């Protein structure tokens, strides 16, 4: 046995690199396939068959080489004679050898024996409602009217107004009530309207739109585009006025070609447009129309109309009918398409059926239009976005998915891929934006900057990515309808839920194709009653976790998940005094957030944060004290992007250089010990090139002296854009100081930042967009027009002190927004500026609270 | 062990050769499927995954296939006790052989698994914009009117107003801009408009043509094309003068069809037509109308007018979009372009995105419109140019290619292919001056012959050239965002920059498939901290180098460095005293590339230049001091034909029948010692056979006795062109025997080449093309007809001394180009001369500078 | 390594076997020469003989020595150290290739030569 066991292990070590290359090539070929397959059309079940076999022996495949290099690595950690000397991991590295080799001749034999497999050239092979009246449109009275006074203004030039907003999100039908309005006919001599969507061809629009302008257009077939052009710009100036309809215009070029028609006779004419891509709204007029929202009364009332005509719901059904409308997020088309699904079913146990998910009711069955519908436009998003959009599906239903949580989360699974001058949180920042501007994506909430701060996939939306994916098998929600599992095996990643992630720990969950663990907090903070037994058993469960992102845990660093070295981006919480030695093992890694509940002031990071080349971004709820890179250490520059949490004490010149790529650095500590000379500390921060943000927080609030910027604090922080004080108690001199950054973008003063009873600033501030005060004691205030030149933003909350907002930033022609939260009689002084601008007809903004 | 290995490496190699020549075979067959595959469109991500397959494994099998003959011709070069003797030799051979062996059954099984490569008798499987008015056209006023000028001018013979230009310049926009000035309806009755393109029909366009003179084109379809040639005669004929515009125009069949239907009724007729090959606008008219460059402004102004139409660009938006205007080239379609990605992106993060890179922007997405336009015309140019074409592609992005370098950079990359009556030179340089004929590679500096000098890839094709070639593999360029790499692996070639190659040596490049490190300095002479290390670790990197070109750098010739004999083209820098005789194992060799910085007044070439049968070219910057050919080294007469900066002492007459097919030579040093019959160094000029180019350079201002030229000179030098003489200090009575070269066509006179106050030519200059003067002292000419009949340029500069250019000089009509820089007095005989032939009216160009 | 390791592990897959089967008949050569001590002898094969069999007995007791030793200094080594040790091994097996030799040896010195037989009693031995 073991003269036997030896002579094949050796024999097998000698092809285990051209075994494992030839693996990873033939999985290559499996994988190119995988997506040539996923853009296909299918409906035979053996596809599905086929494609499933291809996808699970594809990630076996992948999982045998993560843990061959992983062990690769192991080894060569070891030292020599530890390296020699170990009998197991021969047997284990061996163990895996073999396996690898069946996996291949697995894939060989898969291509071999499935002709569908073959390379080829070039081989992949892929109409309205009935039409509603007045009556049987809900809530769109006040939209309508709106819009169309929107049109009617006299206007010499040829404004458009476009109507933008999601999937099924009921656009035709506010044109087609607006297109019916007696006002529109009494403004217009003629009103006609035209259908364009993603297909089109621009001879059938323009010959749609002459048909309107005269019977003749057998005539006219024969003319060109341009000949065409002049000639209906004619028939319109013969006209007058007019106003012309488009459904789902998707493309700024058809909109450059509409222009044409349209002659220079100052008639002031119109054209309203709708759009899927709030890009183009916006091009087509400088201030959209966003489709509203219908309120839940109004969903129930359209339920109503569709599943019972006219005639009242009956009365038992209205509780159910109830919870149908309000689960649907106010989107019309959910409510028609549940409604479909309950048409004629007055009996209360389909209703019952229906309502306890009213999610999944859309995209089945024949009358699915839902998915279609959203279909119209995730195919026209790439690839690359294809997928980063996917994985805003795991967040949970209602969830609110944070901008730099889902921008790690797409960085840290690998759908990205490096550009050629930019860098991937950028990347993904412009594809998450990207995302919001076809409406795939909601976004309701903006960073001072206006950036992206929570965006949610919409319930109809939600289930469309949770399915999608789940077809694809990217990841999965596990669920158990009171036992079973659900074939988690078929889950390439598995997204729990907290309420049933102890059930599913019963089970004892172990798993080697998964690849991540998501369990997040929609409740959050309802940290249920998980033990330390649950942790180390999720820890066994998934090994090969690339994304092991928990948030409502007691975490703790068991030897178990001391192991897991293929980790790319950690979201966990507990009670840790300092990051163990352990995380310097996680080579893979590219994340880490950290939030403790200890009482420590400081977290010693005792792991080798240099070493972990691929790291990009730490995250700590409280100040770290980071071990300064030794000599051994040092080498290029860290991708640490993103360093927050920061002790003062832990900014030496050492870990700045290490960190000279370094963006967003927070500190937090006691500044006056950090900003004298022999303080340089903060002289270090030259080393840091391309920082961004620096927030300042000082922990004692009974400062002995206090601190003064310091005349380089200027050009220390040249670079960065947002610079966020929190309890600094500087005097408002010292706000001169802070007028000499010329990259100075976000401004905010927080609890006290700024220490004085009035602040009369002096120095302009050539580019600074946001002004953030935040509970600022300070009385009056004075600023003038050269001290904010290109204020874009104006944000003053908790004013309660503050007495009046100087007139003198009326005249700013960059400001529009002004934001008084919670603030004393300075509201007024609000309200006496937003008057002077309304007079000078500015477009301005201004939000008081409550 | 050594039993069993001896035993199967001698096994093997008995079977070596046919394995080689077998996979050589089946390599060629891979080859030709790449060929197939290239032109092929194609979608699929698994055919595009087996392509790279393909191109990987086949040049993995070329590597292989150039070092096994390497090492032959190694081992060959040992003696008979070092053949025999050695045994590394077996190891490696052997090693070599099993290498050979696995990639050949590599094809086999590459060849039978995949059903894509199967041999197919013949199977490969193969709008306008809106439209502008004319406050949408922009900086084209004047363009349109000079256009307009040269179209009305009052011409009895049917003269022809081409517009040509590179892709996406405009021109269209020119033409209907043209094609609606009233102007233009003033001086013609009818105007019609026509669109070729590549693909067209005739019959098309007669009948479109004959549209606008008869709305019954349906009573004419049934005429043969010259009966609709008569029929729109004579509808010319009743109408009158008549300007035809003709969109995209570009064979010359077409051309010739046009003349046909206007009528010889002494009208003068015009016909505007663009075209992107400039030697077909050459014919239309024989001064073609090259459209103008858009300057920055206009760039700018352009794409304000899109991403904001007619509103001003907001204040922020300018500096980024300036900075988006200028980078574009002055091509309106990058402008459009790249607005058409910036639509509706009023939110500076997009406006940052684009801005970084604003070549790669273009050729990405749906609205690349860029790419498509260029490969309009790309698929215009033959396989050979094809080729050639990409290879412009690697020179860096503002680069100025010279036309050597590049010639031999083609040459020397195994691109071109000989002819059967023209020597790879020629051939090149004809490829090359086609690449400008098709408007594809930019031309802007002429050599006095009037051929290119320096020519560049404009932004948008530099870029479409770069991606061309990446996704073809034939070379690539290394980037880094911060880290990482852009897979190199997956670069035949790297095309690296100075600022990134100090970290791209941080990794430790080591890589086989690449055959080439390009690394110019764009930047000229900004060498950067490159250690000698960093040059070691260079050639470590890169064993299999067939083009090394890197001059930014102190490059020294390391042992590892002199293993290079596949290598066949040398662009190198540093100080060396004499090339090493390392340099005569490099068998491979065509070009050498020489710039030494030593002190040395010459430059002994230890290395045994005559052996190296394929050498092409040797350039050294000082004279070279080449040892004469032994008689062993007799032989055929050698490939060389450009040798230049010869020292005169490397002049005899051995070497020069050794190179008898020399063509460009370059001989400095002292020359008065060169002339006399002892000297007949002069005399042993008689071996060269083809010799064209002859530069004369004296390193010594103070010479023991005026020289003179020997009366054989007249046809010791009979076949050269090209006679550049620098600092000979001769007596104008010399220049007289000057006359007497029947082969003359260029003549330049630098740095006091002759020596006297005024120069009285009295022979004839029966092909003198073009004169070139430096720096003369001399003050009065007195040249005459006879003199210079057939004078085509005259160049004078620095002529601080002469007086006046004689008069007689007007009389030639042949001469058309005259240039005086910074010239006496002599300017205002310049005027008089440019006034006399204008009132002769022929076709003259004058520049002065300042 | 892989020859060396397979070859090595099947001359162990017995070492003690082989050193007691070889221990014996060193005993029986022992017993050999205590008799031919006692003899009195004339012949140069005979002493030719006689040094042959002492050289060959005391290669025996040297190599049994020295493999006895090997064990005890094994067992005298961690357990890590006991089985992590690979030179250890190829000594190991070196010397029971060496004992399979001498062994070897003594079997063909006994059968090869009559005079080692076996017999009951046959030692034949003026001022
Ligand atoms: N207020 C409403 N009351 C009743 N039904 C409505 C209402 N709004 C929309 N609908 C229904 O929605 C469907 C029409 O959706 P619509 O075409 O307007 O969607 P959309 O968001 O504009 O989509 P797209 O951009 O893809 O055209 C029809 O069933 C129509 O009856
Ligand atoms: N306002 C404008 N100012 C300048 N150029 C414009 C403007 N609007 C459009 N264009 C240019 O018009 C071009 C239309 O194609 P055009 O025929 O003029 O291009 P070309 O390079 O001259 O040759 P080709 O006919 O092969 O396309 C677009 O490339 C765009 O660059």
């Amino acid at each position: 046995f073991e003269v036997e066991n030896l002579l094949q292990l050796l024999t097998d070590n000698v092809s285990a690199k051209g075994e494992l290359e030839n693996l990873l090539k033939e999985v290559q070929h499996l994988k190119g396939f995988l997506d040539d397959a996923a853009k296909l059309p299918s409906d035979s079940e053996q596809w599905k068959v086929l494609v499933e076999e291809i996808q699970k022996t594809v990630h076996t495949a992948e999982d045998a080489v993560d843990k061959f290099v992983v062990q690769a690595k192991l080894h060569k950690e070891k030292n020599k004679m530890a390296r020699i000397l170990d009998v197991g991991h021969l047997a284990t590295v061996r163990n895996l050898a073999a396996e690898v080799k069946g996996i291949h001749d697995q894939v060989k034999e898969l291509r071999l024996n499935n002709q569908a497999l073959q390379a080829r050239p070039t081989l992949e092979l892929p109409q309205q409602g009935p039409a509603l009246e007045d009556d049987e449109v809900v809530g769109f009275d006040e939209e309508a009217n709106k819009v169309i006074n929107r049109l009617v203004k006299e206007s010499k030039d040829l404004d458009i107004i476009p109507v933008v907003g999601m999937p099924g999100l009921g656009k035709t039908t506010l044109a087609r009530k607006i297109y019916k309005d007696p006002k529109l006919s009494y403004e217009f001599f003629g009103v006609h309207w035209v259908y364009v969507g993603q297909s089109y061809k621009i001879k059938d629009v323009f010959l749609n739109i002459l048909k309107f302008f005269t019977r003749r257009t057998e005539d006219y077939q024969h003319e060109d585009v341009d000949a065409l052009a002049k000639v209906i710009a004619g028939f319109i100036n013969k006209g007058g006025r007019c106003l012309i309809c488009l459904d789902d215009v998707w493309e700024t070029k058809v909109i450059d070609y509409v222009k044409t028609i349209f002659p220079e006779n100052e008639k002031g004419h119109r054209v309203m447009m709708t759009t899927r891509n709030k890009v183009l709204a916006t091009y087509a007029n400088s201030d959209p129309h966003d489709l509203k929202f219908l309120t839940p009364k109004e969903s129930f009332e359209l339920l109503v109309k569709r599943v019972f005509g006219k005639k009242p719901c009956p009365k038992d059904l209205v509780g159910h009918g109830e919870s149908i409308a309000g689960k649907c997020g106010g989107v019309p088309l959910a409510v028609v398409v549940i409604a479909g699904a309950l048409r004629g079913r007055p009996n209360t146990s389909d209703w019952i059926r229906v309502e306890r998910n009213v999610v999944q009711h859309l995209y089945t069955n024949s009358e699915e239009s839902c998915l279609k519908f959203v279909e119209m436009s995730y195919d026209h998003l790439p690839q690359e976005v294809q997928t980063c959009f996917l994985y805003c599906g795991v967040f949970p239903r209602g969830f609110d998915i944070p901008s730099w949580k889902v921008i790690r989360l797409w960085i840290a699974e690998g759908l990205i891929k490096p550009q050629e001058s930019y860098t991937l949180e950028e990347i993904a920042e412009f594809y998450l934006n990207d995302l919001v501007n076809r409406n795939l994506v909601i976004l309701q909430q903006k960073r001072s900057d206006g950036q992206i701060k929570t965006c949610r996939l919409h319930v109809m939306l939600h289930q469309f990515c949770k399915k999608e994916a789940s077809n694809k098998w990217l990841f999965q929600e596990v669920s158990l309808t009171p036992d079973q599992a659900i074939d988690p095996n078929k889950s390439r990643r598995l997204c729990i839920q907290p309420s049933n992630l102890k059930d599913f720990l019963s089970k004892k969950p172990s798993a080697e194709h998964v690849r991540s663990f998501y369990c997040f907090s929609s409740k959050e903070k309802q940290i249920r009653g998980l033990t330390p037994n649950d942790i180390k058993l999720i820890h066994k469960a998934f090994p090969l976790v690339r994304v092991l992102d928990v948030e409502s845990l007691k975490f703790l660093f068991s030897k178990d998940f001391n192991q897991l070295f293929h980790l790319r981006y950690i979201a966990i919480s507990g009670d840790f005094n300092a990051i163990p030695l352990t995380f310097g093992k996680f080579w893979n890694l590219q994340t880490l957030i950290l939030n403790t509940s200890t009482s420590e002031s400081t977290l010693d990071v005792k792991a080798d944060i240099w070493n972990m080349l691929q790291l990009r971004h730490l995250h700590t709820n409280i100040p770290a004290k980071l071990q300064p890179p030794t000599a051994t250490t040092s080498g290029k520059a860290s991708c640490l992007q993103t360093l927050c949490m920061v002790a003062p004490e832990s900014c030496e010149k050492e870990v700045l250089a290490k960190a000279c790529h370094l963006k967003k650095l927070s500190i937090r500590g006691q500044m006056a010990a950090f900003l004298g000379a022999y303080k340089g500390g903060i002289n270090n921060l030259v080393e840091l090139k391309c920082l961004e943000q620096l927030k300042l927080l000082n922990d004692v609030l009974y400062m002995n002296k206090a601190p003064h910027l310091p005349q380089t604090f200027s050009q220390l922080v040249r670079t960065v854009k947002k610079l966020t004080l929190t309890n600094t108690r500087f005097a408002w001199s010292e706000a001169d100081k802070l007028g000499q950054l010329e990259s100075l973008e976000i401004l905010k003063f927080k609890e006290n930042a700024f220490a004085g009873d009035s602040w009369k600033p002096k120095m302009g501030f050539s580019a600074l967009r946001v002004l953030w005060i935040e509970r600022a004691e300070f009385e009056t205030w004075e600023a003038s027009e050269i001290n904010f030149p290109v204020l874009r933003n104006l944000v003053l909350m908790s004013c309660d002190k503050l007495e009046t907002v100087p007139f003198e930033l009326a005249n700013l022609s960059d400001l529009y927004e002004m934001r008084l939260e919670n603030t004393s009689k300075a509201v007024k002084s609000a309200k006496a500026i937003l008057e002077s601008k309304t007079d000078k007809n500015i477009k301005f903004n201004l939000t008081i609270f409550p």
